Formats: structure tokens, sequence, C-alpha cells
């Protein structure tokens, strides 16, 4: 008895395709040094929890509470960084304005592409902390649902999927824009893949 | 412009239908409270987003993350109550053993339904104050996840389907069990819909 | 080498002394059920964590974080209603309005002690979820800051003094007023002990 | 009627004096950008929260919530950074072991200064994300209760001085350090101000 192991995704591109919004050095070790290391750590947790399943660790050897809690630090560390590599492009294929039906549920929504902008933009930037920002589409309402989440656990919507999403952590802009995360999120719009947030939309109808 | 707002969906079965594991007196404000309140409270909120989006609240007339964190604690409350009385049918329709490939995925990950049910009762007696406890079929690993929730919103992973899902807040159980949450997750065993969690698994292969 | 235990304190009154407007039903588990457990909860991982000082739980035998976090859920729960207790009073000592320094206070800063009590309700009400509201004493600005805590470790203030605590989890009403918290939380000001936080704030001057 | 506001307390050195364990560049943003940030955010909350006592702002004109839980992220984020100057010193003043009654407590529950500094570092490095590390003074046990914080405001422990504290936000370190964090823990011990942590367990004996 097993389970499987989470591996690491290629990056989509090289690491200084989104350059001058998001420098190299950055992407470097965002990709090598942190994305790596919640997959390293969710492995590893991975492993530990199968010795309480099987046995090989008794009751008082382990806490359940710091592997599960632990797990959901480093599983979501890994899937949201993936979907936040996928969701952005170099600038000439990223940024820009979205398409499609996409394009068509922003302006039923919000009135327009620009309006939508304004807000998502306000949210990202009252978020208390590190975290991120993301655009939810929930297939029970058909919501185009914003929400911020604080760490990489705390305020998820079950179930529905992720079209958009924003790394709020310092490591994703320190060391080019220091503590001037509102210029971060600005220069973020230059990079989007709204071509690949068109095709997961499509998915869900 | 506007946003879809959210239905209270009907109840599956009586409210006494889970007696005499989960009283009819329990199951009553459960649904016509607790879960009526957050579909009443997400709307709401809706609609006061909506304002924002329109210009007719303008700044200074709101606090967007008091919106945002209102949301998802008013859309998982909802969400997650929905997928709870599903979860859920009268003994003799509930309870048992399940069978079908989500049988065969417990005895590769776990070794045994009975080693399962172990490891996630004492998951779930684990959880520090009111929240739940699920199981998850991550559709990238293919693993059967255990996880513990805070409050409604707290310690989600991101898009992954939930198979099963025991509510632990204390309105759950405390007219019928008072303090003693472990009876009250021994006694939901009993109620399982294994019929229902197999076809949802069924849908994610 | 060890740390010292946490003792459970003497109720200041009768389980049946603030009835009408909390039965001795909830006074009863609430403080032979839950407090006890928190003081039980806390002792039993104080002597774990013990073992890890002084090696006796080599690494890999347990988790860290499992053990720290559940001593902030432990240890507050037993140090946040030992305030609880002591900041209520059988009607007739308790209720009424308050005196002192902490009525003049009150004046200063909120206008008068019924908008106070309005803006204090209205807060506790907002809530979103199992938590506390409480009115600290900062000692560095001299403001009567209202706070909401969710469960009892989050959203505290460092080290300023707590005047007036309200419980808000389900079993401190649930009993006797089910999933109508409003109007236990209007019940409660006839049990406040007034003359218990103006001693309290004395020694902060 | 108002609230008192909160000033920026000045740095008790010059802003290279921590060097070369933590460089100028760094305490430069630090104190200039995010700790006068946090008073500032903290004072125009207030003002906020003024208005709605007042009833200049209107039912329907601000979200409670979003005001109060920004309170207490600006609040503790003044306070603690305040802590946080005040617990360092430069290398030579800085750094070393403790003595007096600090020493001593230490003695008799960790069994040494080495041993100590091996647990906290332990804990430390296990926080999941971004937040802090502290000794707590436990008046009412009269235990160093080490504790890791998550974000500013939470797993605080009610009303207890906090005697070491150790910033843990990738800002603390992210431009000498990158994403090496347990290389800044290592680091950090070079410039801890003892005589400070002594003189302030001193006051509560
Ligand atoms: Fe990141
Ligand atoms: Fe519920
Ligand atoms: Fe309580
Ligand atoms: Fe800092």
């Amino acid at each position: 008895i097993q389970f499987k192991k989470y591996e690491l995704p290629p990056l989509p591109y090289k690491i200084d395709a989104l350059e001058p919004y998001i420098s190299k050095d950055i992407i470097d070790v965002h990709y090598n040094g942190h994305h790596k290391g919640y997959v390293n750590g969710a492995n590893s947790l991975l492993e530990r929890l199968e010795k309480v399943v099987k046995g090989d660790l008794q009751t008082g050897q382990y806490d359940i509470q710091g592997i599960i809690r632990g797990l959901t630090f480093n599983i979501n560390g890994h899937k949201l960084h993936a979907l936040y590599w996928e969701n952005m492009a170099p600038s000439g294929k990223g940024g820009g304005k979205p398409g499609g039906a996409l394009a068509d549920l922003i302006n039923k929504q919000y009135g327009s592409f620009d309006r939508f902008k304004q807000v998502f933009t306000e949210t990202a930037n009252s978020l208390p902390g590190t975290g991120w920002a993301v655009l939810y589409y929930d297939t029970e309402s058909g919501n185009l649902q914003i929400m911020t989440f604080e760490n990489h656990f705390q305020n998820h919507i079950a179930e529905i999927p992720i079209i958009l999403i924003l790394d709020e952590f310092e490591h994703a802009y320190y060391l080019q824009y220091k503590n001037k995360r509102a210029d971060y999120v600005n220069a973020w719009w230059n990079v989007v893949n709204w071509d690949a947030a068109e095709k997961k939309l499509q998915k869900y109808l």
C-alpha cells in the first residue's frame, strides 16, 4: 500500500520570458526553489502518512494535525504554482484583453473588461499579508467569483475551477519590486495568458 | 449586470430519516436554520458586491475584505452542507461498507476499509475546534486524500472533488450528543451514503 | 526539567446563578466538560513537549506543528474560559451599567454606554463562525479596542489586557437558544460583571 | 469623541548596525516601508471606525469585519515590529548567551541554553508560510512557552508578555538570503538582545 507522489511540472517557457515584468532572477528561485520545495515537502509527508497507515509509526510517535495541515500547505503550494506558471505567457503572447466566452461573461457580470480589471486589482491589493488573488468559475451559479487566499490554503471555495491566479507572496516580487506590491499587480496584467484561461473555461462551458 | 443567486436544495429525505443516529430536532434547524441562512447570506452579499461593481457604492462606502471574506464563508457554508445531506442516507440504505471502485482504491491505499475507518475517525477527532472532515479524490495523483477543514473555508485543496464529508460544527450534534463529539463521529458511519460516494467518484474515473 | 501544568479554576458561583439568561444545563457541561477538557488537553501536550525537549522522543517520532498549534488551541481554550466566568455574575450583581474609570473611557471614545453597546453587539453578531467578542484596553494607545476572535487563537492583539469577553462558540448557547445566537448576545448584557471589569482596568490605569 | 493614534517608534540603532547578519538594505525598507505602513494603516482604519461610531457612516456604508480584521492585522503589524527592533542589537552588544533569571528559567525548563536554541530553531523552521517565532513568559504557569504565529495575528496566547521575537515574513530576509530562511534564523542568534529580554522578564518576575 502507498500513495502516489507528486511531480514537478516543467516551466512552459524560459526563466527570462516574462521580463521586464518579472525578472529571471525571481522566476529562477521561484520555480527551482519554492515550487520544487512544495513538491518535495508534499511527497515527504505522504511518505510519513503511509507509515501511520501501515502501522510502522505507532500511536505517540506522530501528531496527526501536523501531518494533515502540513499536507494542505505543501499540496496547495504545488498545485497553485502549477496553475500560476500556465496562467502567464511571454509579453506579446500574454497580456492584452480576453476574448471568446470569457470576454462575454466578464461583460455580462462586470460591465466591461476595464471595470473587471479595476475591481480585481482593488481586491488583490486589499489582501492582508501573503496569499493569492484568484478568479473562479463557479460551475453551480455560473458566476466569475473573485477571491483572495491567505497563505496557500485559506479562503478556497470547494471544488470549483480556478481561471485566473495571481501569486501574492512576497517572494513572487520582492527582489524586483521590494515592498511595492501594487506595482507588481499592475505589471502582471501584461503577461496574463488569456488564451489558456479561455481554454480552461471552455472545459466547464 | 448582475450575479446569479444561490438556491436552497431540497433535503433528499424526511427530517427524521437519520434517526436514531441524528435526531430530527437537529436536522430540522440544521437545514431550515443554518443551511438556509448561508444561502441567504451569500445572496445578500452578492447583491452588495454588485453595487460595488456598478458603482452604486462609492469608495469609502464599503470594505472589500469584509465582503470577499464573507462570501467564502457563506458560499462554502452553502456548498458544503449541500454535499453533506447527499452524503448521508436513511439507515438500511446508508452505512455498511463501500463497493465498486471506491472500495478498490481504499484497499490499495489504506489496506482495508477497517483501517481506513480508523484513520479517518482518528483524524476527524483531532480537529481543533469547529470544521469538517473530508475525503478528497485528487484527480492529479489519484490519491484518496483525507483532510480536516477549520470553519467552512480553511484548509481546502484546490479544485479537486469531495467524496466524503462530515460536518463537525457543534450545531451538527450538540442537541443530541452534547460535548461528546466522538460518539457523533462513531454514529455517523451508520448513515454514510456509499452509493452516492461511489457514483461521484466514477465521474472522475 | 519540566513545565508547570495548568489548573482548573473554581467557578465563582453556582451553575444555576446565571439563569434565566444562561441555563444551568449549559454552564454545567461548559465548565465541567469543555473548560476542564482544555486544561487536560494543554497539560497532556506540555508533557509530550517535555519528551521532545528531553530527547525521549527522537526526530521522526513527533510533528512539532501539531504540538505547538495544539498548545495555542488548548491554552487559549483554558485562559479565555477562565476570563469568561469571572466576567459574569448573577443578575442583580451583574448587568446594569459600568461606572468608575471604565464608564469614563467609554463615554470619551464611544459617546455613551448606549452607543458602545450597539457597536459591540453589531460587531459580535458579525463574527463568521465560532469565536469570541472582546473589549481590549490597549496600554499603548489607551484605546478600548473591540475585537472578534475566530476559534480560540486567531485575531488576538499582542500582550494587552482583555476587559470584556463574550464566548461565541455554539456550545455557549445552543442548548437554550439553538441557532438564535443574537438573542444570546442580548441576554448576555444582563450578567456582565462591570465591577470585575472596572477592577481589572484599574490595574493598568 | 475619538481614538488615540499610533506612532512610529524610532529605530534604536543605525540601519546598518546589524550587518553582516541583516543588511542595511533590508532594515531600511523594513522599518521605513513595512513598519511605517502598519502605523499608517492602523491609524487610517481607526479614523474610519470613528466614523462608524459617530454615525457619519450609515449602515450599508461599511462592512464591519473588514475594518475589525484589518485593525488586528495592522495593529499587530505595528506592535510586533516595535518589539522586533528592541529585541536585537549590534553584534558585540547582542548575540552571545543569556544571563540573570532568563538564563535560570531556560536551564530549568530546557536543560541548557544549547538545547533551548535547538528546539527554538527547529520550531521556527517548521512555520508553514509567513509569520513569527516567539518565546512567551506565561505569567500564570511560569513557563517559557515557544510559539509560532501565522501572519501577524494568528496563534497568539492571550495577555502574556513576549520575551523573544523573530520576524519570519519573507521581507525580513529575502533580499539577502533569498529562499534560505534557515540561514537567516541561524544568523539571527548573533544579534539577539539578551539584556533587553532579561529586563522585560524582570518586570513580571
Ligand atoms: Fe509563489
Ligand atoms: Fe452544519
Ligand atoms: Fe466556551
Ligand atoms: Fe516584518
